[PDB]
Formats: C-alpha cells, sequence, structure tokens
C-alpha cells in the first residue's frame, strides 16, 4: 500500500507505506573446508589428476601467503557527510583473532568431526555457528591416495575437478579482494547452505522468515573474511546482518530545487531541502538515511544499514508540512543556480523547470500530455510513462499507488532577493533567517 | 582530430574535436531460456549426471525464490549534485510487470516455438524483441530422459555440464546482484547474440554501426533484469541503450584552482571554475556532464548518458573566452586553500603550483625540461612524458594533437583580497561581485 | 607498535605507528599468449572438440573487435575535491601505442621463441619485461592438428577445455570492462606468474620483499590493459605499482564535529576539523590523503597512491597539538548541525553526543560501562567492544595498542555564538577569525 504526497510549497514529495528491515548488528559464523595433507606414470588420466592436484596445492599456498597479515580493509576518518564512521568487519576480525589462539582451531576441528554443522563456544566467550561445507580431506584420502601411477578412470578426473573447483573459485575471490569480499558469493556459501545457516541461526521466526525470503539482499549486506588455514582446516568468517528493526514504517523524502521563475538569466534565487533520503521509525526516534542509494527496496520492504544513518527526533517530519515550524530547524541549502531537472519519485515525478527549458510529461501511446511552466511542479505516474526536462528523458516508475498534490505557495516567494543569502551550502531555515536579520539591520 | 586550448586567464583548458554518443532512451528485449520439467544405479557416469542435474534443479529453485519480490534497486532522493534523479530500470521493470500478466508468457513461448528470434507485441502495446538463447528443455528431454539407470557415456556428461554451465553462471550473477546486473556479461548475452540482437534491432544503420563497433561500451550501459520464470520459460529483460544523439561536437573542459602567488603561507586567495566536465552539442542546447568520469571515451568518440547531464544554453561556452561576459553567469568557487596540484588533460597538463611546492615537467630520456613558477601554467604533451607536483608523479596522455596556449592575465589579480569572499562553495561571477559590492559600501 | 592520542580540545584523534608503502610510479610489462592460426565426422568426442574450438575462434574475434579502438577509460576534469586529476593508464597505453608500430610485435615474438620470460627494449627506448603465459599455438598445432575426423580420445577433450578456459575467462573480463581491468585477476596473471614477475623485476630487494608478501594488494593497485592481437600473438599490458616510498612513518587523523552542549534544539554552533585522513612522511614534506578509504591497511603497513594525495608542509601536524598556531592555517568547517555520531578509530572511538541522544560504550559480557554526556569524548578499545550512538551500533577494532587521552578545553567554547560564522563549508582558523573580526567592528 504505497502512497505519495507532493508538497508544492517546499518542492518535495514523500513516498510512504514501506516496511523497515534495518541492519542493527552482526552475526559471525565460521565456515570451514577440511583439507588433505599430501610418480613416473605418464598416463593421460593421471596427468589430468596431477594438474588438478597442483591447482589444489597452489590454492592452499596462495591462501597461506595471503593470510600472513591481518585482514585488510579501507575505512574513513546530501547530508551523508554528517554520518559517523565505523569499522564494518571489526566484529568479524575479532572472531578471527580468536581463531589464531592455540587450540581454538582444534575445538572447531573436533566439533565438526561427526557432523557438518555445530555451535562452538570460543575461548573469549563468543558462541559461533560452525559449518564444514567441503571435505577435500575425505575425498583425496579415500579416492585419490591409492591412485598414487595406479589405475585411473575418467569419472574420477571429472569428479575431482568438480569438487576442487569451489576451492579454486574461493581463492580467486580472495586474491582480488585482499581476503574480504562483499556480497558473499555462492562459492563462499551456496543458497542451500545459507538458507540452512539462517534456519540454525539463533534468531526469531520473523528474522528467519525475512532473511530466507530475501537471501540475495542478505548476501549484499554480508562479508566473507578469510581467516585462518592451519591443521588441515581452512576457515573463513562469514559476517551476516542482524535485522533488529523489522516492519516499522518507512518513507522516502524526495527534494528538488525551488527557485523564482524569472526567464531572465541569473536573476533567480533558489532554495533546496537538504534532508532528503529514507526515514524509518526506530525506537522512539527516526532513523534518517541521507543517501537513499545505500538502501535496497524489495517490493514495499526497505533494507538499510544503521551505520549509514542519523538518529533524529521525530519532529523532523514537521518539515514536510510546516518547514517554518519552531520545533525543528529544517535543513535547506540556498543557491543562485536556476538549472532545470527532474526527480523520479516512487509514484510520480517532481519537475523543477526554470530558464528556457522544455519540460513535458508524455504517454507512450499519445505523446505529450502536459507542458510544465517555470517553477516546481509534480505529475502522477498514472497515465504518465515518461518525463522530459531539457535533453534528458526520464522513465517513471509504473508501480500502483495513489498520489496526493498538496497545494501551497512556494516559500521562495517569501524572501526578498536583495537580502537573500544566495550561497549557503549547509544551512537551515533559522540559519537563513539569522543572516537576513543582520543584513536588514545594516540597511 | 583532437585539439586543445589552455586559458591562462581562468586556469582552464578545453579539449575539443570529439564526437558524441549520448544515451537518450532505452530498448527492452526479452531473453529466454526454455526449461525442462522433471534411480538405484550407482554408475560413476550417472552419478555425475545426477550431480549436474541437481545443480540444474537448485538453480531453478534459487531463481524462483529470488523473484518472489519485485526487481530490487537503489536510487537517490563538481556540479554533479545539481543533477536530477531517475529510475534506471523503470522501463525494463515496466516490461517485466507485463510479463506477469496471464497469457503473456504463452505469447512469448509460442512465438519462439519454430524460431529463436521473434518480435512480439505485448498486451500493453509494447513491441519487444524476444530471443531464446538456450533450450535446456530440448536437451534434457531428447538426451537425458531415456537415461533415467540406463546406458551412460562420458561424452554426454561433458556436454550436459557445458550447456548447464551458462544457467549456473547466470544464477550466480543474479544471486549476488539481487536480480539486476550491469554491465551485461557474456553469460546473459554472448558477443554473437548481442551483435545479432543489434542487427535485428529497429534502429538506423548509423546506430547499428555504432553499437556493433563498441559492444563493450553497450554492455557497460546495459542492464539485465531477472524477470519471470513460469511455464518452462526463464525470461530476463535486457535493457539496452538508445543513442539518439550521434556525431555531434563534444569537448572536455578541465579546470584547476587559480590563486595568488605569495610564498607566505595563508596569504593567498583562490578562484576555481566549477563548470568542468564534458560538453556536447545536443538539439540547440548543450548537454553538460558535470562529472566527466561518468563518460567513456573510445578514440575520439564520447559515450555519455543524458541522465547524468544538465541542459544548458550554448552561451555557457563564453566562460572559456570571457568569464566576465554578461550573457551567462559563469560558475566559480572561492577558496583560501592554496595547495598545489595538476590536472592531466587530453593533450597536456595544467599545473597549479603554489606555496613552496616543486612542480616540474620531464622527458623520460632527458629529465626535467621545465620548472613551473608559482601560479597556474600549462605544458603540452609534445616532448613531455611526466609531470611532478610535490610528491605526486603524473603520466601525461601520449595522444597526437596540437595544443594552443591562450595568454591572458589571471583574473584573480583583479580582486582586492581585503574584500574578497574567501569561502563560497557554489558561487558565480555575479554572485561574488554582489558580495564584494556590499562589503565595499559598508567600508 | 600502534598507539593513539585523542585531542579533547579539537575533537580529533591520531593513530600513529604505521609504516608507508606509497605508489609513486608504474611498471609496464607485456603479457603474451601465443595463438594458433587455423570435417564430416559426427564423433561425440570430435563434436566436443569442435565446440571448444569455436569458443577459441569466437574469443579471438571478440578481442579483435574490442581493440579496433584505443583503450577506453573514464577520467575527471573531506578535502578530496582539492586533489589533482591524473590519467591512470597513460603510461600503460603509451606502451601499447608502441606495440602497434610495425615490427614491434615481431621483436616480442622473437624474444619469447626459446624462453617464456625476456626483457625487450622497445623502439621508443622503453625496456619492458615480456612474459608468454600460454602457448595455445604449440598445443593446437601439436595435439589438435592431426585430429582434423581422425582418432579422438576424452583426455584431449578435457585438456583442451582446461587450457582454453584461461583465454575464455580473460576475454570475459575484457568484454565487461572495455579492455581495462583492475584489480588484475588470476586469469590475467596467476599468483606464481605474478610472483615470478616481481622477482625478475628491476627493483630493490625491499621492493621485491614488500610486493611478494602483499600480492593481493599489488593486484588491487594494478591495471590490465588489452593491447594488441596480431601475428599469432595476443598481448596485453599489465601496469604494476612502483613503491618508491617504503617504511616511512604514517598516521591516521580522525575528526568529528565539536559543538556546544545545549540540549535546546538548534541553539548550538559547531566546528569540525576537515584535515582528516592518512598522513605519511615523504621526502621532507607530508603526503596527505584526504580520503582515507583510498588506502589499504595490512597489519601496520599502509598502502596508498600519491595520485590521491596532497603535498603539504610538515607544519600541518601542529593542528593536532595547537590548532591556533601561526605556522599553519588549520582547515576547519563550521556548522549549526548538532547531530550525534561516532568515529571508530584504530584503538578506540570518538563520540560526538549532542541533543537528546543516548551515547554509551559497552562490553559484550557486562553491558553498558560508560554513558557519554553531551560534547565530544573518547573511549579506548581496551575493555570496550561496542559503542552506541542513537540507533547505530558500532563495533570497535580489537587491535592491541595504547591510547592517550590529551585533556583540553574544547575550542568551540572560545567563540561568541552571536558573531560566529555558522555556515563555512571549506574554511580555516584564520578564515573564521577574519569573518569574526569584520562582524565585530560593525557592531
Amino acid at each position: 500500500n504505497i502512497t505519495e504526497e507532493f508538497y508544492q510549497s517546499t518542492c518535495s514529495a514523500v513516498s510512504k507505506g514501506y516496511l523497515s528491515a534495518l541492519r542493527t548488528g552482526w552475526y559471525t559464523s565460521v565456515i570451514t573446508i577440511e583439507l588433505s595433507n599430501i610418480c613416473n606414470g605418464t598416463d593421460a588420466k593421471v596427468k589430468l589428476i596431477k594438474q588438478e592436484l597442483d591447482k589444489y596445492k597452489n590454492a592452499v599456498t596462495e591462501l597461506q601467503l595471503l593470510m600472513q597479515s591481518t585482514p585488510a580493509t579501507n575505512n574513513r576518518a546530501f547530508l551523508g557527510f554528517l554520518l559517523g564512521v565505523g569499522s564494518a568487519i571489526a566484529s568479524g576480525v575479532a572472531v578471527c583473532k580468536v581463531l589464531h589462539l592455540e587450540g581454538e582451531v582444534n575445538k572447531i576441528k573436533s566439533a565438526l568431526l561427526s557432523t557438518n554443522k555445530a555451535v562452538v563456544s570460543l575461548s573469549n566467550g563468543v558462541s559461533v555457528l560452525t559449518f564444514k561445507v567441503l571435505d577435500l580431506k575425505n575425498y583425496i584420502d579415500k579416492q585419490l591416495l591409492p591412485i598414487l601411477c595406479s589405475i585411473s578412470n575418467i569419472e574420477t578426473v571429472i569428479e575431482f575437478q568438480q569438487k576442487n573447483n569451489r576451492l579454486l573459485e574461493i581463492t580467486r575471490e580472495f586474491s582480488v579482494n585482499a581476503g574480504v569480499t562483499t556480497p558473499v558469493s555462492t562459492y563462499m556459501l551456496t543458497n542451500s547452505e545459507l538458507l540452512s545457516l539462517i534456519n540454525d541461526m539463533p534468531i526469531t521466526n520473523d528474522q528467519k522468515k525475512l532473511m530466507s525470503n530475501n537471501v540475495q539482499i542478505v548476501r549484499q549486506q554480508s562479508y566473507s573474511i578469510m581467516c585462518i588455514i592451519k591443521e588441515e582446516v581452512l576457515a573463513y568468517v562469514v559476517q551476516l546482518p542482524l535485522y533488529g528493526v523489522i516492519d516499522t514504517p518507512c518513507w522516502k523524502l524526495h527534494t528538488s530545487p525551488l527557485c523564482t521563475t524569472n526567464t531572465k538569466e541569473g536573476s533567480n534565487i533558489c532554495l533546496t531541502r537538504t534532508d532528503r533520503g529514507w526515514y524509518c521509525d526506530n525506537a522512539g526516534s527516526v532513523s534518517f538515511f541521507p543517501q537513499a542509494e545505500t538502501c535496497k527496496v524489495q517490493s514495499n520492504r526497505v533494507f538499510c544499514d544503521t551505520m549509514n544513518s542519523l538518529t533524529l527526533p521525530s519532529e523532523v517530519n514537521l518539515c514536510n508540512v510546516d518547514i517554518f515550524n519552531p520545533k525543528y530547524d529544517c535543513k535547506i541549502m540556498t543557491s543562485k543556480a536556476d538549472v532545470s531537472s527532474s526527480v523520479i519519485t516512487s509514484l510520480g515525478a517532481i519537475v523543477s523547470c526554470y530558464g528556457k527549458t522544455k519540460c513535458t510529461a508524455s504517454n507512450k501511446n499519445r505523446g505529450i500530455i502536459k507542458t510544465f511552466s517555470n517553477g516546481c511542479d509534480y505529475v502522477s505516474n498514472k497515465g504518465v510513462d515518461t518525463v522530459s526536462v531539457g535533453n534528458t528523458l526520464y522513465y517513471v516508475n509504473k508501480q500502483e499507488g495513489k498520489s496526493l498534490y498538496v497545494k501551497g505557495e512556494p516559500i521562495i516567494n517569501f524572501y526578498d532577493p536583495l537580502v537573500f543569502p544566495s550561497d549557503e551550502f549547509d544551512a537551515s531555515i533559522s540559519q537563513v533567517n539569522e543572516k537576513i536579520n543582520q543584513s536588514l539591520a545594516f540597511i
């Protein structure tokens, strides 16, 4: 049930009706691959086995050389620049540091001796879920040891290339990613293995249901950290998202520049709401994501990460209805740049048409059905297939939903251009007023 | 025929002589893969077939689970922040919504019964080109049904792994991309299939010739949208670029900070043209791409996307010759940051040398051939292989082309530092003048 | 030996003790693959060979069509916007332009006739290291020519698919990357081939030791440029990083907003150091990388690229101890945005808590151990596992290292809010003072 409201006064539109799925924590699991510890015959079948065995030996050496250092990563030091700075794999690397302590790998090696899935409590007190997805030790020792110059058939050559291929592909991913990959591919964790991992995960039924129906999103929000390879065990930590906030209301705020509508070049002043992005109710406050491109939207579900959010008071919503309200200082930016553009919303299109720009909305069967005059306007996606602003053609989202046009006078008309602070990049309503008050008194 | 002109007055250079190739629209095609609808024997050849058949069954289940939701995507809400906001796959998803209407898949399934390529007119009136690239139904039913515990040979095991591998790789791409991939890989569409798709495409001969000679660029500007999988048919929409603007003049404007040349720290004022990027003539106006990194340049051809552009009047070119012209208010930024840097142009290098920085240009055989003094200067790529500014070594483009040094006094000398607005991030020539006029009157 | 110091006065922390590894130049090598120049029988083994041979012929045609144009690339025109603009593959493309000169490929073809590794001096005077990694000519001519309708076995079908697979994968990478790939995958250059290339490279023993122990980082800083395919030779240039600066001191400066601590909404003023990023001593100056995410950190080693750096005087370090020092004008930004956030450092966490935000630091075994009051504070990673600011949970880095809390009064208390320039995006200490001095005199 997606609806949309356009606010003509502030040149902004809100698309509400979405449900939340916020990454609040991390789950660390240890995926393992049991390894094997290892002829004059020129047999064309043994030669193919010797070649595949060298690929196995090189991949093990390649991963050992890769891990002689700590898991490498890159970290930092409209309003996205106001965000904090985290360490995404800090939790996964912490689990990996524990696996280097002596005897810790033996605990994992022993727990997975009789089964392939087991919960292990590490030395530092963390209870991780362990998973042995490939047992190359069992295959090489039971099917490739008696052959080494002995009897060889082609069905073993094919089967060994099939099982070893997963190890080769995992090494290829880590070799070009410095031991940290995201999203987590199907070589690191197949769709059946990941689903089985989610089912055995200590989470609520709603979290299992949510993650199982969106495994492709879980992959995109998961990390695979190459960890340790000792004592015939190849272990890499898979860091999975914890969705501590589920099914709370979300809405996407779209904003576009609001300018005066003089055809004369350079005689206009503008005003743009800078608080655009995804908003979701979260624990009394509002989780504001200033860069909506960091969130994934599956149907009416919104997948975001709280690391890319700010925690704002719920009074920030008043900027949609009353941008001049005294409870919250609404963030805006001021510019003299009267350029034309359009913002494709969930159920329509905002059109900021200025200067001498041709702005239209068209249907594919009929052609132009509306011609926008100068100013900031809006059209619903019902009956409209494309929007053109200048030489840019926009396709609108053809999703079902009702739009509401909230009429109101553009607030840019309430400012005297002679004393309007034309170049404020990160300002607010009160901030602009303060500058206007000073410029007035001195006149 | 690439030429270049450096404007000493404004610390900017224009590289002209390029030809346009602008993405103006989209073409949606439906690529299909016909699927098959499906033993005590422990035969080492049947066992390999059973394993590959499970890979086939899992990939189908994995793609069915992936598509139970609408095609997921991420969208927004120097001057790149002035751009609009579109929905890249809005047109492709619209085609996919039609394929879910009942009987629509049967139209595609029937049209591709006797051939592999066919044009189908959908129910909503859109005429799409359909393509059956893989018929696993025909292979499993004619070569793998009588075997199921029957006679098995190794040549069938190898051939089934070859044909099924494309389905497995397509699933791997969609599993780590949430059903939307770009660029379109060769598993989604081989080079011969894409070229055949371009040839059967309803476009002019110039568009066919352009796309065929730059298929790698077309891939980078194309989307692959996993759509529907029902009634033994696996369909995904390939969204291809429409180049409605071809062979119009383009030019790249490079800008660098222009500062006063006092060695004393912090006593300088700067000025930087913010209108840098790719410019292309387009339908009476000028398509300005403020982030030149969004365009691909093959030889003298420039591939851009109008979604990443602004539509400006052609008078914006006057800022290169006369930044003070009254017809267009040229965009600049003002700073006190007198740091040294270089901008590698198409046929040379702009050098902004300030403070106590060592700035040189060298030849690989001889060494330093020029030492830059403080200010903004330029050197041609003829005879010059590298440029050094501080501890940063720049390699220059060794492309053939003539450069022109347009002498002129730096416009930063025309401003009195005592009343110069030192911190304007998104300003213009007129905007700075306005602020100077006010500060003067109050003195 | 990583240590950290937090500066309460300026809301910033420095993590020192790292060692440098700066990309200062490029090394260009020519990797080659010798190609072969090429039946009514329906044999199920010849049919599999005919199919794999068509994959070989199509890949060669696909790469020939890809290279009919010059190697395509995309280039430009907190303080990262102050950086210069280079051409990353300018040096590699220059080597490729030489390979198109007639007779140049024959020099490479002749040098690799009796060996697989050879140093060749090109016509323009550049001495490149050449490497023949795959000889498909020798395999097709000696193992697949007598078969073409003749005797065929399955071991040849498997071996031809193995050798040809590397050519097919290299083509797949170039087809979706327009002939330029980074990082350099293991198909372009295997781990053993790259290590052998580093060993035969004309570099010092320290550079060989550094690159060999961090091959995954070298891959991420290397380019693979598809170059020429003529006269049975497929050549692509691998552009490798030259680390001209090794083992010099580095340190990472983390900054966070410093605001006044009034609970009242919108009554605070802030101040944020904008000079955050990686700093490394380099040749008398300091290489400043304003976007720390461009550097890779392996253990205590920092891998950066001087193309993403500014060359600053060493006096910039005084901003950590005395932001008001007269030797360097420290860069800051001023805002009224009193939002709460945290910055995860190497050995702790900076917490900027403002408004009505809940900011805590917790241990996994015990829970909340510290509750932050309004202002900018810091906690060490010793005994602390997580930090919460609002609805955002941060995991801290669990690396061993001592932190030092340098007490001092926040410099934001030294400003009178009535005359404080609230919206300076790219300002400095002196710049703010200048604006304050003017606003005072007019009062």
